[PDB]
Parts: structure tokens; C-alpha cells; sequence
């Protein structure tokens, strides 16, 4: 019938644990990532599989080009051993996707919220029930659809929220600094060529909360200047607004995908001096 289907916000998870787990001012190697990983993905592929969610997704960041976003906006996104990880993370990435049972979605300029987000809402309306393993509250943009659960590995509980409206409404009109997606009050470019003498004119909740529940209201409550600057931030923000071709390019991609039989597994877990976890292939 519908396979219960998982997806991963991976490159979070991995990193977030990284940052955890390896002490600083302490070179990270091949190995010691490869650990990490591979513990990482035994312990969350468990509570998915333990909960019904038997097919799973692992989506992984890549920003080696940059990002399609940046195509609509330029400035999109623009001690610890940093170098050591990304350069055996993305090593030990290339060994899942050669010997691993798991679904890889990682394409150049691609988000792992991009995945999540175009994936999540295929399989939803597809009659699958779907689990998102992620703390990120962006994903609540994906509670809408049917049968969607998100659960926070960090914090090891479920992540429940007509406040995701609000949230989602909330960066698209006051931005997202992280992001570089600033105010509809300010330049697009506001975060990148930000001067000193400059603050972002704050953005009153009534007029948030009118807009989230009618976007009709973009039209009569926000000023021909921040209604552009609010177009603008629905494809920086907004999940829906994926570009077709994108979305499309990420299920081809999905469907293209094929997997390694488990038969290598085993004889990669050897060939990685993981002997210690060949009694555990069951799990993975
Ligand atoms: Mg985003």
C-alpha cells in the first residue's frame, strides 16, 4: 500500500552533533566523522522505523555553486576545526551513497529544505505518512499537509504548532537575517549593504497577523514598495513558491535514485575498520 516514509534534514543533524561531540581547537578526521554519522543515522533510521516510517531520506545541504534562490536574490546567504569536518563529512556522504540503503537527495545549489519541503508534500498527497527529523521550525510550513509528524532529534520530542502561518508570515515581512532575507521595510540587498547609520522600521503585529490570515491584505495594508519587497521574499521564504523546475528536478531526482544492496553494508563496514558495528547492520 503507502510505505511510511522519513525524511532527514541530515546536514543539520550531523553538523549540530559534530559541533557537539568534537571538542574545540581539535583537528577533526576521517574517522571520527565517519562515527558520528553512522551512529547518527543508526539512532534517528531506529526511532523512524520504530515508529512506522520504514523508507528513508536523507537530504544533505550543498552550496557548492551557491543556491537557485540566488538566482531571484543575489545577497541570498551571503575556534573548531571547520575545514577538518565538511572535508571528511563529505567523504564519508559519498560512502552512503555507495553502500547505504538510504535515499541521498543532494544536488548542487540545492537545500536540504528544499528536498524535505518538495518531497514532504509529493508523498503526503501521495497517501504516504510522513516523518520529518528536524528541529528546524521552517518545516512547520509542511504541518498542513496530511498525515505529517516532525520530531527533534536534539531535543528528542515532537514538534507541534494556524501558528505556522503566522510564523512562516512573520520572515516573510520582517526577513531572516540568518538567511540575509530582510524587512519588506528595507532594500532586498538590506543585510548586504547595510550601512551603519541604518535600522529596519519595525513591523507591527496586527498588520502580520491580518496578512497571515487573508495574504489578500498584502495589497491594502503594506505600501506599493514593501508589496514588491513581499512578493520577493515568497520565494525566499515560502516553500510553495519552489519554482516548478526546481521541484521537479528534485523528484526526478528521487526517482532516479538507486540503491546499493545491502550486501555492501557489511563489507564496507569492515573496509572502514567499523568491525565493531557489523552486529548492528539490522538496525541500519
Ligand atoms: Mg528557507
Amino acid at each position: 500500500y503507502k510505505e511510511g516514509i522519513c525524511l532527514i534534514n541530515f546536514s543539520q543533524i550531523a553538523l549540530s552533533t559534530a559541533l557537539v561531540n568534537f571538542p574545540d581547537k581539535e583537528k577533526i578526521n576521517l574517522s571520527m566523522v565517519r562515527h558520528l554519522i553512522l551512529n547518527s543515522i543508526k539512532f534517528n533510521v531506529k526511532k523512524a522505523k520504530t515508529l512506522g516510517y520504514t523508507k528513508i531520506v536523507l537530504c544533505i545541504d550543498n552550496a557548492k555553486s551557491g543556491y537557485w534562490r540566488r538566482d531571484f536574490a543575489y545577497y541570498y546567504k551571503k575556534t573548531w576545526d571547520w575545514e577538518g569536518y565538511f572535508e571528511s563529512s563529505h567523504k564519508v556522504i559519498d560512502e552512503l551513497k555507495a553502500y547505504m540503503p538510504y535515499i541521498v537527495m543532494d544536488i548542487d545549489k540545492y537545500e536540504a529544505d528544499d528536498h524535505i519541503a518538495v518531497l514532504v508534500k509529493k508523498f503526503s498527497l501521495e497517501g504516504h505518512k510522513i516523518l520529518i527529523i528536524s528541529s528546524d521550525g521552517d518545516f512547520t510550513q509542511l504541518h498542513k499537509y496530511p498525515n505529517v509528524k516532525q520530531w527533534s532529534p536534539m531535543h528528542k520530542k515532537w514538534v507541534k504548532i494556524g501558528s505556522a502561518e503566522i510564523d512562516c508570515m512573520t520572515k516573510i515581512l520582517k526577513g531572516d537575517k540568518k538567511d540575509n532575507v530582510a524587512s519588506v521595510k528595507v532594500r532586498s540587498d538590506f543585510w548586504f549593504t547595510r550601512v551603519e547609520g541604518e535600522r529596519t522600521p519595525s513591523m507591527k503585529t496586527s498588520i502580520v497577523e491580518a496578512i497571515a490570515n487573508d495574504r489578500e491584505q498584502a495589497k491594502v495594508l503594506l505600501t506599493e514598495s514593501e508589496y514588491n519587497r513581499y512578493k520577493e521574499n515568497l520565494v525566499l521564504i515560502d516553500f510553495d513558491y519552489i519554482p516548478d523546475n526546481i521541484a521537479s528536478n528534485i523528484v526526478n531526482y528521487y526517482n532516479s535514485y538507486k540503491l546499493p544492496p545491502r550486501g555492501k553494508i557489511y563489507s564496507y563496514f569492515v573496509k572502514a575498520g567499523l568491525s565493531k558495528l557489523t552486529n548492528s547492520i539490522n538496525e541500519f
